[PDB]
């Protein structure tokens, strides 16, 4: 029993973080196989980060340019291309700890572990969710970019950190370098837009506290899907869909609480809050797990 | 910026995590050098659980009757001794990803990381307190006894916690690498207070600040001895000067005083958050020491 904020294990995608240096910026790569990943400003002079032609960039910088160290080892760099917003360091040795993977791009609500790394090296582990908004919650310093976001399900990487938005809230690409969200790689001030609430997520989380028996918040009540949005929209909260309520079937048949009528309680919840209660130790309502992440820790699935 | 729970990177500790199953009974070991650690509790039956008599139970097991499997090899057991509540299996083989490490008993209110895993595998990690009251609030289940709990500092792991038990309040309960249990439990079949950790919430009202969340900051200041009679009220332990010394670089980095933050707390705790959240959160945090806000906010890595 108990429910924690629970990161992947980390080893695997430790053995792939390395140190990329151009000029004056080092930040992180990731090596699997012969490529070196990592955001293509670390070519920017501080200058060239107001308004960079990356392309132009590119075209000036040489392999030799780009010195790239795995631990006391310098890796020789013999190719370089730019995918989007990531670029790619051929080098002229593959990783031997490549894992198995893969690169995804993850939908707003789906979670990740950050590994967050400085100088090629591991700070800490933890759980990030993708905000509806496109950004993430995440831990992050100067010198953090080219850290990565991931899943075990194979090592799927889903996320590399590029910059810090005013908010304090964080920013990135996925691993074929496209931003998720509106934001671009120059140094200028970008808002994000309105967050919101996952709702979905908070469900999740909501069964999870049943399955652990914390339960005071059923209420006796069932709910439409149409009338349980109308006050979802009220609170800043996701619309939930038809294939939200499939994706939590399986927690409804564990719990024995149809997906409607939990519907019903979080209803309940955000009319009249909590009165000072809290449910899994939290005196608010949480959204940073999915239905998967929920099954993963109440049944001990491993990797 | 940002403050979140962080975890250490746990591949060290990943590269020594092995099954053990004795009878029925599976759980986890760690395989350092040529000695797996895991609990004696492994040795019982069902009946053998209100009462063990381990010594006799464990003269009574041949070195076969350990299946010991590090990923798809079975380790050849060649001894077996107990050390208080752990048992050592001493293999053939060592372990040749043994990270430099240290067994350290920790103190109430320190924080570690937990590698829980089950049938010998890593699961997942995260950050947790050790309570007042000697438990811990993790997240584990049936198999996942043997799970560790450490720190890193640079490259030496400190290994702190090895899980053995769920109370019936669903927190847990386990042992030093050395075998003794903190608080006051037993591993028997039996039935078997805490406080708020207030340095630990200071320290994390500094994290905010570093971390821009600033609005309940206020211009007063007060006592030590003012501060503490309104934390006892509040269930949480009395702040020593010792504590203030240890919040010393956090108050520095700030320039906050500690009694200036101190009557910052007292009004959270006398008024509440009027609907506010702090770091995200809507409770006081005390699952982070001082030097956890030092090593997140300073990017220490390892
Ligand atoms: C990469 O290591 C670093 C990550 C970082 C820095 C500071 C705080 N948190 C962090 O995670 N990223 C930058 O420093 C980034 C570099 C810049 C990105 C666009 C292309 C050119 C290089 N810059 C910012 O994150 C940044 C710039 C800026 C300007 C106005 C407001 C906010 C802001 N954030
Ligand atoms: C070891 O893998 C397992 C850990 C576990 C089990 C259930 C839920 N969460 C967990 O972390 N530990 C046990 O199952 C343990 C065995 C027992 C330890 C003392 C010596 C003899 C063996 N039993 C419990 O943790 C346990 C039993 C029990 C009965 C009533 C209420 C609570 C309770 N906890
Ligand atoms: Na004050």
């Amino acid at each position: 029993s108990g429910f924690r904020k629970m990161a992947f294990p980390s080893g695997k995608v430790e053995g792939c973080m390395v140190q990329v240096t151009c000029g004056t910026t080092t930040l992180n790569g990731l090596w699997l196989d012969d490529v070196v990943y990592c955001p293509r400003h670390v070519i920017c002079t501080s200058e060239d980060m107001l308004n960079p032609n990356y392309e132009d960039l590119l075209i000036r910088k040489s392999n030799h340019n780009f010195l790239v160290q795995a631990g006391n080892v310098q890796l020789r760099v013999i190719g370089h291309s730019m995918q989007n917003c990531v670029l790619k360091l051929k080098v002229d040795t593959a990783n031997p700890k490549t894992p198995k993977y893969k690169f995804v791009r993850i939908q707003p609500g789906q979670t990740f572990s950050v590994l967050a790394c400085y100088n090629g090296s591991p700070s800490g582990v933890y759980q990030c969710a993708m905000r509806p908004n496109f950004t993430i919650k995440g831990s992050f310093l100067n010198g953090s970019c080219g850290s990565v976001g991931f899943n075990i399900d194979c090592v799927s990487f889903c996320y590399m950190h590029h910059m810090e938005l005013p908010t304090g809230v964080h920013a990135g690409t996925d691993l074929e370098g496209n931003f998720y969200g509106p934001f671009v790689d120059r140094q200028t001030a970008q808002a994000a837009g309105t967050d919101t609430t996952i709702t979905v997520n908070v469900l999740a989380w909501l069964y999870a506290a049943v399955i652990n028996g914390d339960r005071w918040f059923l209420n006796r009540f069932t709910t439409t899907l149409n009338d349980f949005n109308l006050v979802a929209m009220k609170y800043n909260y996701e619309p939930l869909t038809q294939d939200h309520v499939d994706i939590l079937g399986p927690l409804s048949a564990q719990t024995g609480i149809a997906v409607l009528d939990m519907c019903a309680s979080l209803k309940e919840l955000l009319q009249n809050g909590m009165n000072g209660r809290t449910i899994l130790g939290s005196a608010l309502l949480e959204d940073e797990f999915t239905p998967f992440d929920v099954v993963r820790q109440c049944s001990g699935v491993t990797f």
